[PDB]
RNA sequence: CGCGAGGGGAGCCCUAGCACAGGUGCUGCAUGGCCGUCGUCAGCUCGUGCCGUGAGGUGUUGGGUUAAGUCCCGCAACGAGCGC
């Protein structure tokens, strides 16, 4: 499907972030200051959606796996039921230094849950003396906190997708190495150059990153028939 | 072995000689092992990654908690080995 100036608007796209937490590098993507915080020019965002979501369709055509990251406390839960509907793998709860340049590191650990939903699941745990029965109960939910987006990820993505790369300019930082291409939801206080396939808009706004998402989430599924 | 007096042989015994035995002679500052001790103190480290040109750091630190590196939260870390 397709998107206009219109939608984008109600959203709160245009509503960029302050001037005092400002990155200079954003210029181009700008109308002005009507009350010194920044509007977004969104005739420059359909540039960059445009061309931010033929690479995505392509991705869905060539079958994709496609990283998702939203670790701003709104982001989350947004991040989530915008993944789960696309069948994808999720960063939603924290970022962890590794998870890409470290893969195996961290991978050593979800065959660990894997291993321990399992384990839970026979009766020979509750042989193991009590002690270590909730003690080894408490590594489970630790591992589906942070990882329950990871598990489908078996190997290395194609694309990561970040809403805010100035955050997680950590995760962007390491899909840098490991040559993945970046997906990434910027305002003005994030650092442009470091993404290829970008998108101008808000940060915050929890209308902002919802529309995005779940039209992103469309050109994923439309692209994989269904 | 021999019919036989009795010679040969193994053991052990003595005398003489030789291998050598034996030493609580030395050096714990040439060692083994075992012991004491800082100390039953919560500490000591490695892997992969991250960060510095590097020695190195990160992890193990900060805040909360614990008889404890015990654990909870945070963090460029994630876990494991010897301790608890
Ligand atoms: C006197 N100094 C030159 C000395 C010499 C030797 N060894 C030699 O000279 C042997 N060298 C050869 C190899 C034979 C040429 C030594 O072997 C030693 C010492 C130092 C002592 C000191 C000792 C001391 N108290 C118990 C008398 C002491 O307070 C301690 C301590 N740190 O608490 C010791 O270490 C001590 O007992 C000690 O070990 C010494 C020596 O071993
Ligand atoms: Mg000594
Ligand atoms: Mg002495
Ligand atoms: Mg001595
Ligand atoms: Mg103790
Ligand atoms: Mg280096
Ligand atoms: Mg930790
Ligand atoms: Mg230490
Ligand atoms: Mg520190
Ligand atoms: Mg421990």
């Amino acid at each position: 499907v397709e998107i206009t100036v219109k939608e984008l608007l109600e959203a709160g796209v245009h509503f960029g972030h302050e001037r005092k937490r400002w990155n200079p590098k954003f210029a181009r993507y700008i109308y002005a200051e009507r009350n010194g915080i920044h509007i977004i020019d969104l005739q420059k965002t359909m540039e960059e959606l445009e061309r931010t979501f033929r690479f995505i369709e392509d991705l869905a055509m060539r079958g994709g796996t496609i990283l998702f990251v939203g670790t701003k406390k709104q982001a989350q839960d947004i991040v989530r039921m915008e993944a789960e509907r696309a069948g994808m793998p999720y960063v939603n709860q924290r970022w962890l230094g590794g998870m890409l340049t470290n893969f195996k590191t961290i991978s050593q650990r979800v065959h660990r849950l894997e291993e321990l939903e399992a384990l839970f699941a026979s009766p020979e745990i509750e042989e193991r003396p009590k002690k270590e029965q909730v003690r080894l109960k408490h590594e489970l939910e630790r591992l589906q906190k942070y990882l329950s987006g990871f598990r489908l990820l078996k190997r290395l993505p194609d694309a990561i997708f970040v809403v805010d790369p100035t955050k997680e300019a950590i995760a962007v930082r390491e899909a840098r190495k490991l040559f993945i291409p970046v997906i990434a939801l910027a305002d003005t206080d994030s650092d442009p150059d470091l993404v290829d396939y970008i998108i101008p808009g808000n940060d915050d706004a929890i209308r902002s990153i919802q529309l995005i998402l779940s039209r992103a989430v469309d050109l994923i599924i439309q692209a994989r028939g269904g």
